């Protein structure tokens, strides 16, 4: 699946439906960044610029004009072809085959941007801009006002109001369309069959990395090249480290494995986190915390729908972990003390739910505690989870257990749909899965 032509398109124009009548959006695409000397990191576009174009290229800034309430035309600056850069690095597009491509109207050079960009802004109010965003995108933007407003002589004028895009633009990301939706749909899948993988290798004597491995060539399999973020194979007391992503250390028999990786398709990020017992089977200890999150979570996919919100599943959430914390005497108290005194804290010290999108932790406004309805639309992770510390002043079976059990869901018009739930999470469904594998 992907985001057709006809998409991109769609975006720009309402985009440029909410700019003001005689004024530019700029925005400009990621640049290159170094790795190690003359070497550079698979390139990864800004996403704001990608959700507009789906162009893969550095160098680029896509200008939208809006001269009034029908009229509004778009100019695209690029990189230029180059015979002896295309036999080195890749093929480029070009300014001839891009506004066919790209569905802009009128292409530019990238290298000549100085000598344009203050032409294309000359008369204009309002130019919409990402201040601070990018450095060299800043210089570019703001030499291009300090020639309009430097030249009256020539009879050349600035826009005197400038308007950072990215409420608006992340408002819009906010809400998936259809095609995203579809998109973000077989990330899950992918993304799920790289975690039941994982589950189906492991093996006691494994390193944490081995499980990294099988989870990357997964999603390799189907056209997901690269993770969304930093995969987490933390196992033992590892697992008690949040974004633990060293994953140095052999996987012993009796520990559990937490494992939090996601893959990138299409640009859109996959969040599956799924713990479970390096030997395939749960000691009582280690069940009786999984359980309390598996509660957490099941309850939190039950609940969410439009009309709620992250705090408000949240504290049904906090309310099944200080219960559950008390009956095995981590906690001790009055439930709705301990509640009251957020007693839970040490143990789950992260949010239930983030945005998920273009980026693993999307843009999008929360609202105080996150506090904001859900509404049809709206993608986001459940990821319940509890960390007893190795030197936590609790019963010592607990100590150094680490475990979070994460799905994406979407806000669906009467409920939530789990992209995610391909991947079993049910303790009887996880040994069983493990014994099938290790049978072969
Ligand atoms: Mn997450
Ligand atoms: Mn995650």
């Amino acid at each position: 699946s992907e985001i057709s032509r006809q998409e991109f398109q769609r975006r720009r124009q309402a985009l440029v439906e909410q700019m003001q009548p005689g004024s530019a959006a700029l925005i400009f695409a990621a640049p290159e960044v170094t790795r190690s000397a003359d070497s550079e990191y698979p390139y990864r576009q800004n996403s704001d610029f990608w959700y507009f174009t789906g162009f893969n290229e550095p160098e680029a800034v896509l200008v939208l004009i809006k001269s009034d309430d029908t009229h509004n035309h778009s100019v695209l600056f690029n990189r230029v072809r180059d015979l002896t850069a295309e036999i080195w690095y890749g093929r480029r597009l070009g300014q001839d085959a891009a506004p066919e491509k790209l569905g802009v109207d009128r292409a530019l050079a990238f290298s000549e941007i100085n000598q344009q960009l203050y032409q294309l802004l000359n008369g204009l109010d309002v130019v919409y801009h990402a201040q601070g965003e990018y450095a060299y995108a800043d210089v570019i933007v703001n030499s291009a006002l300090e020639k309009l407003r430097k030249g009256s002589r020539q009879n050349l004028t600035a826009p005197a109001t400038m308007i950072d895009w990215r409420p608006v633009v992340h408002e819009m990301r906010l809400f998936k369309s259809p095609e995203e939706i579809a998109v973000l749909r077989r990330a899950g899948e992918i993304t799920a069959m790289a975690h039941t993988r994982a589950m189906e290798k492991c093996r006691p004597g494994m390193f944490e990395y081995h499980l990294e491995g099988e989870i990357h060539h997964e999603f390799n399999r189907h056209g997901a090249r690269y993770p969304s973020y930093n995969t987490i194979v933390g196992s033992g007391e590892n697992g008690c480290i949040l974004h633990y992503t060293e994953n140095e250390c052999e996987m012993r028999d009796g520990d559990l494995v937490l494992i939090d990786a996601g893959c990138e398709y299409k640009g859109y990020a996959g969040d599956i986190t799924r713990t479970f017992p390096v030997n395939g089977k749960f000691t009582q200890a280690q069940r009786e915390i999984y359980d309390i999150v598996l509660e957490s979570l099941e309850t939190s996919l039950r609940l969410y729908r439009p009309g709620t919100s992250i705090l408000e599943v949240t504290g049904e959430v906090v309310r099944i972990m200080v219960s559950g914390l008390v009956k095995l005497g981590i906690l001790k108290g009055d439930v709705d003390e301990l509640i009251a005194q957020n007693a839970h804290r040490p143990f789950f010290m992260h949010g239930l739910s983030h945005w998920l999108g273009l980026d693993v932790h999307d843009v999008g406004v929360y609202g105080q505690d996150r506090s904001r309805i859900l509404e049809p639309g709206m993608v986001l992770t459940v990821e319940p989870g509890l960390y007893i510390a190795p030197d936590a002043e609790v019963p010592e079976q607990y100590r150094g257990i680490g475990i979070r059990i994460e799905d994406d869901i979407v806000i669906t018009e009467t409920g939530n749909e789990n992209l995610t739930a391909s991947v079993v999470k049910k303790p009887e469904e996880i040994e069983a899965l493990m014994v099938a594998a290790r049978k072969q």
